[PDB]
């Protein structure tokens, strides 16, 4: 019956993970998975979350369906976070927002909405980018290409080429953009580059789709959202997928948001209604437990403030790891610039190591990265840092 | 920018609900929504669930991604529930199962899988059926039509016409079937009619997709799954979507399962891999909280046994309401047979009332049903029964 069905290769990042677990090097370290670990190398449970969940468990309540858009408080928290509290765009009612099944789920609904209403649009992703972006869009029968982004030569951005690329695109074509904390490179646009980008986006009447999965891990909650807010100030029709997976340490509950910025309230209502309809077609409504956590933590002022602090500690710890890793490298290797390590933002780092060097890191030290050199900085901690930094010096010295 | 966007009419079931809320009749009752309510007119929190959730909160754990297929325990609970404890088909490893975002999510994944690998297959739904079935399938770009089912004349099933219809269909065409507890009619097939249909499905080489959203609300857990188990016995390739929304009273947490019965272990693996790949491109993985609940409740023998007991009481209560409703009607309306009310199974009932009568039921009494005459029996309880039964008497006499 199902002889025609091909085997599924399996998630690539998961394929590596099997190999690491198998590895019997006592000193093995996994830096391959984009998961945040704390000082002790474990996934944290955030204090604010813990508190939110005790409230949810006290008392244990009936579990009616959430609305299709999810909880209003969840929606508002997304909005206030992304566009700023009582931002003009929100007080004008020009943002249609739904809770989603994580950032993935927001990408799916947004892509499906684009596919239905802008059937001609293509989508373009950064070269390189997070593998799942491509699957989600193509899974909607939207054609996906790549725009120039990362400059292998410099470690920077092929900014000129990227800009020239965008001018070739068709009206209503979609750009998948990372407002900060690029996955996998860590290399972000400066504000001035954002203004040029958004300028051409405006001129070419392209659709910007900002995926922000690490708000708070780059500069701060506001800064990380500059690209979003500047697109709003310019009056662009912006799609924003956001995820709480990382910054809430709530990967498994599937919490995120999708927001569509619209030129008029009436368009806001058309789009909101169609987002609902799209949700109804896929999974009907989002999960109550994850949504309640988001609702409680975003809208309780004491919990929100605690939560930002918790995110900033996670960001600060990742920044310390970057600094420490650079300090060892620059102390030990003269005449190579390692500023790109602290210039990069978020959880990810393109190390600049060649595939052969990544592989030698695996064999010789049991240290696991992606072949494109991507390292998750949160994998690093006080207990493994000197071992990893020193292994890296060795591989680069050969 | 979004003037091309059509307004979404809104979920009809949800649309009626708003009119009810707005309604200022002191004695209003809502029988429009397929939600289960206890004797007091409130959504229950089941004891087993409450226990499962105390275990989940003690202690509050890290929240990593579940696997794409969800928790193994959740997958095994679906399987055992659907096909019977340690069934041959399970011991033979011929069932590919994933957790899903409710029954809706399972429908979506199985419809996407069908669309990808059997692009020619069309899907046929019962006339009438639950509104979302169509949207889910059409949302996958699968063409959907209807098979004869409900007989307006007799209140039964146009069984002969249905069977003739199935014989016209192409090989690999999909039938969406309700093992029990038909929505919206309440009218089910007998076991003998099941044997006939599944025979024709076998001879016409059609694909049965069984959606069972109310296991436990018909006769009992095992009886309700007859159509499923008989299809397995016959060696048919079967798709089953199951939902814990009602029978676990866990609508909000989005818990259900998709199961694909395969002729051989190797095909089981192919299908299992692609199900995962399909999950990846939609929402990446399912929610932990809901999945943990299902895991704990299905796999703890004391909780499972308690849980069956809880569903039994819910079913018995619905059955009592059917009997009391019929008794009032037959006592007060001469020469109309109302055995169809007790003959129907599950939460829903096609009351036989015309759209005019349904609408008069709204205007005169604030009693809300679907225009097609669908009533949710769980909406009825000892506090509202007489009032609803007696109002129904008056609409029928005019
Ligand atoms: C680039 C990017 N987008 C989106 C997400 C959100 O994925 P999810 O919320 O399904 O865990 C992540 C993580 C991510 O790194
Ligand atoms: C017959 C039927 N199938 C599928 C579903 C999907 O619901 P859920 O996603 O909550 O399991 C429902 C209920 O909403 C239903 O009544
Ligand atoms: O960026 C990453 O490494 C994550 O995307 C890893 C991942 C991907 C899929 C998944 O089901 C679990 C983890
Ligand atoms: O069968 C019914 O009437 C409803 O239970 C379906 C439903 C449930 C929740 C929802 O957000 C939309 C439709
Ligand atoms: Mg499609
Ligand atoms: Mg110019």
């Amino acid at each position: 019956m199902f002889e025609r069905i091909d085997y599924y290769a399996g998630d690539p990042i998961l394929g590596l993970v099997e190999k690491f677990a198998a590895d019997n090097n006592p000193d093995k370290v996994n830096l391959g998975i984009g998961i945040y670990y704390d000082e002790s190398g474990v996934m944290p449970v955030l204090d604010c979350v813990k508190i939110a969940e005790q409230r949810i468990a006290d008392p244990i309540s009936p579990r009616p369906y959430l609305p299709m858009a999810g909880l209003p408080g969840h929606r508002k928290g997304c909005q206030e976070l992304l566009f700023g509290k009582d931002a003009p765009v929100l007080k004008d009612g020009l943002v249609a927002t739904i809770a989603t099944i994580g950032g993935s789920g927001a990408l799916k609904v947004g892509a499906e909405f684009i596919h239905e209403w802008f059937p001609q649009s293509k989508c373009y992703v950064s070269d390189p980018t997070w593998g799942n972006h491509i699957a989600i869009f193509e899974g909607c029968d939207i054609e996906v290409g790549k725009y120039p982004y990362y400059d292998t030569a410099t470690g920077g951005i092929k900014f000129d080429e990227m800009i020239a690329f965008f001018e070739t695109l068709n009206k209503d074509d979609v750009l998948l953009l990372h407002p900060c904390c690029h996955n996998p490179t860590g290399v972000d646009l400066t504000r001035e580059q954002w203004d040029t980008v958004l300028n051409v986006i405006q001129e070419r009447e392209l659709i910007p789709f900002m995926d922000i999965a690490y708000q708070g891990f780059g500069e701060d909650m506001d800064s990380d959202a500059y690209a979003i807010r500047k697109a709003v100030d310019m009056g662009l029709p912006l799609f924003v997928s956001n995820s709480f997976s990382k910054n809430l340490s709530l990967y498994g509950e599937r919490v995120g948001g999708l927001s569509v910025v619209c030129p008029t309230v009436d368009e806001t209502e058309r789009v909101f209604g169609q987002l609902n309809s799209t949700v109804r077609r896929i999974y009907s409504s989002p999960p109550s437990h994850g949504g309640r956590v988001v609702d409680i933590v975003m809208n309780d002022a004491a919990l929100h403030e605690q939560w930002v602090g918790e995110v900033y500690a996670m960001r600060d710890r990742i920044k310390s790891m970057r600094t420490k890793l650079k300090s060892v490298l620059e102390a030990k290797i003269s005449g190579r610039n390692f500023d790109y390590l602290t210039a990069q933002n978020g959880m990810f780092s393109f190390t600049g190591l060649t595939p052969e060097q990544v592989e030698r890191l695996q064999s010789e030290f049991g240290i696991y990265m992606i072949s494109n050199s991507r390292m998750c900085v949160a994998g690093l901690n006080s207990s493994n840092i000197d071992y990893v930094a020193n292994a890296m010096v060795d591989v680069l010295k050969d």
